[PDB]
């Protein structure tokens, strides 16, 4: 029975757990449509995350700096979704947000040509324009590892084996048949990710160690 207080001081009493999206829809259709994520007691959370206890809630939209960062991060997931369709054997490493954009380091046997990059961007636009929902599932360290092992995603498994505590609960984000892992938040639907472009590619050693494989870094930019 969390008591939710909004920035304006208005309060809402609930006798069941509610998500930022649930509260946004209670306020109005416009706010629900604009909702990308929420901030609960100072912490950024996905719009679908349940609030069980009393809390201060704010709704994050594309007009917020946090909203732009989330859109950029979700565009990295979109790149993965598309590249796994074009070259299924590709292995995804790390895809973070950077100042004015994002990048994703990938392991695939073909050295990407400019035509390949253009094909990748084209597929990304096609997929994003389907306006599919991003489905989030909070899971155990072990379920996350099984999920990526079953996909042959060795770098994701390595991140779990060496960089994530066994008691941590990773967030899995499903984009149709594609799945990625992140602390998030991520957009609730890809309709928020139509404005982006791929830029250049570069090379980067996995974990910055020259004893490891040289990956391909694909750079992109995205905006509201
Ligand atoms: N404790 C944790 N729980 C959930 N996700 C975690 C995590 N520690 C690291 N990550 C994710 O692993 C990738 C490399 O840091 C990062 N994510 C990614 O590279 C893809 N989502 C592409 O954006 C990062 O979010």
């Amino acid at each position: 029975m969390p008591v939710i207080t909004l920035p304006d001081g208005s309060q809402r009493h609930y006798d069941h757990a509610v998500s930022p999206m649930d509260v946004a829809l209670d306020i109005g259709p416009g706010l629900a449509k604009a909702c990308i994520a929420g901030r609960v007691n100072g912490e950024l959370v996905d719009a679908c995350d349940l609030i069980e206890n009393d809390a201060q809630l704010s709704i994050i939209t594309a007009k917020d700096e946090e909203g732009l960062e989330i859109i950029r991060h979700s565009c990295a997931h979109l790149l993965g979704h598309a590249i796994k369709q074009l070259w299924p054997h590709t292995k995804m490493a790390i895809g973070p947000v950077i100042d004015n954009g994002f990048y994703y380091d990938v392991d695939l046997d073909r050295t990407l040509t400019q035509e390949d990059v253009e094909a990748l961007e084209k597929r990304m636009h096609e997929l994003a324009e389907k306006n599919y929902d991003v489905i989030k599932k909070k899971v155990s360290w072990h379920e996350a590892r099984e999920t990526f092992a079953n996909r042959g995603e060795s770098y994701k498994v390595s991140i779990l084996d060496e960089n994530i505590a066994h008691d941590d609960k990773p967030g899995l984000y499903f984009h149709e048949e594609y799945v990625d892992m992140c602390r998030g938040p991520h957009v609730p639907n890809m309709r928020f990710c139509h404005h982006f472009k791929l830029m250049k590619t570069a090379g980067a050693y996995w974990r910055g160690d020259s004893n490891n494989k040289m990956l391909q870094r694909i750079y992109g930019t995205a905006w509201a």
